[PDB]
């Protein structure tokens, strides 16, 4: 399942200052024996890629968001949501929007 | 009765600041014969899978509300007053506002 | 269980003088043998190694706080009572403040 | 019934010196058989637990206080007096207020 | 494979300033001999050439962007997203977008 | 690692009074044999280096911070504390904050 | 390397006082037998030559600095700074900015 | 599943002439035994009841639709296809738009 | 591969007279089997099932077509070209464009 | 070389009346090894292209053109004029204007 990610970079009133695009592999999986006891999640392995990729972020700063059907960005940072997440996948580009962790 | 919540949480002015979106189960029920007297109350695992998901905060700290016909959110802490609250649900999205509880 | 501490000294007014931020493994714990009766408390081994870091303070001579939900700096001494300050972890930052014994 | 109970030390002008925040368990009890008489009271459990976590006092030498809705720091010293001061707790937290005994 | 590589320098309103119109040689490789562990990258090539023709920016301060098929500037600085960007090359032009890093 | 400190100098109410910008070569080291233990440590290298271009400030008279994510000026002066100042660099940048040790 | 140094002279809030614009010769070196060490340094030769123009300033009691991408005024006085320093010339112009040395 | 349908009958220039607002039952089916093959279709049920509402329209003679995310009045005459056209329920409301069939 | 397909049926100035929006399954196929050389084509199937929904049209006089990216209704009859129709596909709606084949 | 071409079907004031977009692969070739003297030739690959696509118009019975800088149909019907022809190709899309050849 190549599924391709949009990483939007949300601004100061939710405009985009980057944009990323890169390729994921959620449904995918490494070797069928047990190097450990079941990997990173497929939540933490897309934060840890997303983190990666942008210069301008550092790892656990940033909250990551989708567009349900009503416009609003829901947030989205466990692995039994990042499954609620991807059934708005829409050809096979799975649209992000990430905000950075501020003051208050 | 698959059930899905979509938790706004509520920010200064009464604008949401993080919305969540998860599922919920409240008039299924576990295995038909006691382990327990019986289990906890569908308000209390509502109230614990709320806090479950947004890091922003912690368990018994927070108010969850609904808005009636009025346009008013009403809030709801127990499990008789739930049922009450679960009569306005539309489609099958459950609509809850969170509200944390500061000083006075 | 990587948990960041962000130990803020405080000064005159209950403002900070010196912030140090280390890392802390309160629920890690070494090898499954007892060499010892069970080790040092996991906050005794939080208070010695802020003692080891600050070089403006030494061990015995400073009390660590907390803030809790009335933003009131709650101290802790204790490792029964560590572990209800390290309920208001927000990210993964455990937030203490020292101040030091003087006179009186 | 957990029960948290946050000791404010009271200073000078009734100013708080060290908060405390620990747990109490008045309504649970131990093992329904007599091993003695009935134990301990539920105020003489409370009150050796608070001289047991603050070092800047020493048990029998302080007073333990309540806030009635007039805002007068009400003592209880008894075991059916103590059963009117938790009637005032607010969400699980039963806020009282200590003052050592002086001179005069 | 001759790939050209027409990069637009963007101003103000994202209007482009100054183009310069190079070649490039990604998928040309030197001698099939090892003097070093692999050269630099494909886009350390890339972001190397476009600052040494410009002389109104100076190397590691520059975005490199291209139009993905929304129109949209998707920025690249990897060479496993260099790749992905090349995927939009029309006749032989590989048009790039350079954006200086300002303040914030 | 190729790695540019910019070392401003703090001067009256936090306000830059001197700024440097050299280049630093933590990760980097020396012939791999042992001429001694091992060196210097890589934060004693640091601060030998920031005494060294500034003459306003002499050795063993400064404390050297940085800006963690909530803006505050984070001290630093181990070594395994430098590993946790330097996961804040941003482009090659690691801004260090000089401020000197006067009176109290 | 014919290399021209535009010196700016600032004045009480920063603004430029007197401007020279001269040429400087860096790369460029005698000839290729020692007389000496190795001559006076390259930064060395610069301050001996922006003292020798300016009339208002007396040579040891001026601080040459660089403006660099981010707009502020960081210094130079060695020269493995004066490399640095030079990697921001924008056509053949290096732009420094003087400021007299008073009294603290 | 109770299902409300707001009949609109259109007009000249696609203008409401008379709204209805009935409640349908298409999920909902009569008892578990076939006295028949099965029923009529769940939109042969949907438009022989549109039909016995409206005194301005005679069945077989009107057109039914509903609005997509174009904007677009998307006709429906299969059951095949209302399980299309029921995939834009809003809250309880099934809004379908009337047109009846003229000449050419 | 689940994919609409939302058959615009235009009139006399090219403007749209019926609307039908159905679904298509292209790329799924039956049976891992040869009941037969190999069923329809794909664009067979297609062209068989919009004549099936459609009251308006027969089959065999109907010209199915496309926009393109110069707003042109391309025409497409073969199967070998309905995959190139197909990559314009938006989020999941592939939009065709029906028109009749009248006298020349 | 992967090269679309958009066979336009010119009508009776040079306006298109059918539009087809297949693909061609002109540079592309077979083989190499000579089963023939060398194939058909690459302007006679591509009319026999154009032919089996339309339905309007039978082999031999039609002339291909293509649009200059002067905005000129100029037909073309050799192969060392098609290749004069394909160096107004714009991204990858061949435009060819077909006309049919009437009486006079």
């Amino acid at each position: 399942a190549s599924l391709t990610v949009k990483a939007y970079l949300l601004g100061k009133e939710d405009a985009a200052r980057e944009i990323r695009r890169f390729s994921f592999c959620c449904s995918p999986e490494p070797e069928a024996e047990a190097e450990a006891a079941a990997g990173p999640g497929p939540c933490e392995r897309l934060l840890s890629r997303v983190a990666a990729l942008f210069p301008a972020l550092r790892p656990g700063g940033f909250q990551a968001h989708y567009r349900d059907e009503d416009g609003d960005l829901v947030a989205f940072s466990s692995d039994e949501e990042l499954t609620m997440a991807m059934s708005y996948v829409k050809d096979d580009i799975f649209r992000i929007y990430i905000k950075e962790k501020k003051e208050c």
